[PDB]
Parts: structure tokens; sequence; C-alpha cells
């Protein structure tokens, strides 16, 4: 497995994210 963290912006916020496949 293997997980990647992100960041994204949604409706003028940003947020820290990940992808897990």
């Amino acid at each position: 497995r293997w997980c990647v963290y992100a960041y994204r912006r949604v409706r003028g916020v940003l947020v820290r994210y990940r992808r897990c496949w």
C-alpha cells in the first residue's frame, strides 16, 4: 500500500488530504 499527502482548494479553502491506492 502507498499513501501520499497533498493539498487542494475547495470553496476558497485549502485543506490537507492524501491518496491511498
